[PDB]
């Protein structure tokens, strides 16, 4: 879209590190392709769980991660913009229904993988509750980036607050059975896609794993590390 649209959704400081504010002909072409291909799939009434939808959704999320420079606050801002900006459709062709389709297809791309790791009742719980708190993740990841950026101790009260927030979001879709949660950890160790579209860097993930280890540490038994 236009630089005027971005100017009213981002401050001047933010625009200096938002890649979308760069004029780049190849970035623009890729977005024309991603939007055009989404609209075509919707026009064919393509199911979100077909491979064509899964592929396109994966391409979108990787592009969005690059074009927000990995900043979850910027993903949040673009999410606000898509739903509120009056000339979103005229300027970009993006509609709330398109974003819903892409998000549902991206969910299906992960549920297809979890189907190989979970039994039937665990997979049904995760499908049912997948979206319950999905939208709370960007604000948590933003706070995780901030904790890591500010060198907060993962064992501080604020650090454990973040680990507790993570647990509540994770348990929202994984359930609360320790046996089931270990399947999710194994899957995440083996399946690189499950960590895509989370706006986590290696450093922030390391910070979170440390805070979780403190939270979950047992008095007896093999400890974390």
């Amino acid at each position: 879209g236009s630089m005027k649209m971005y100017d009213r959704w981002f401050s001047q400081q933010e625009l200096q590190v938002l890649p979308f504010a760069e004029q780049d002909e190849q970035r623009n072409q890729t977005w024309l392709e991603l939007v055009g291909e989404a609209q075509q799939l919707m026009d064919e009434r393509c199911p979100a769980d077909e491979p064509r939808a899964i592929a396109l959704a994966t391409r979108w999320m990787e592009q969005l991660e690059q074009d927000t420079a990995g900043r979850p606050e910027f993903l949040t801002r673009l999410n606000e913009m898509h739903a509120a900006e009056p000339q979103m459709r005229e300027q970009t062709g993006v509609t709330p229904e398109m974003i819903d389709f892409i998000t549902r297809a991206f969910a299906e791309s992960k549920l297809a993988i979890w189907a190989r790791y979970l039994n039937d009742e665990e997979l049904a719980f995760t499908r049912q509750h997948y979206f319950d708190r999905l939208m709370e993740w960007p604000a948590l990841v933003a706070d995780l980036h901030r904790a890591c950026r500010e060198k907060r101790d993962p064992a501080s009260p604020g650090g454990q607050q973040l680990a507790q927030r993570w647990l509540a979001l994770f348990q929202s879709y994984a359930g609360k059975d320790a046996q089931t949660q270990q399947k999710f950890r194994y899957a995440m160790e083996q399946e690189p896609h499950l960590m895509k579209g989370t706006w986590m860097t290696s450093e922030v993930l390391s910070w979170l794993q440390q805070a979780i280890g403190v939270m979950m540490r047992q008095a007896q038994g093999l400890p974390p590390n």
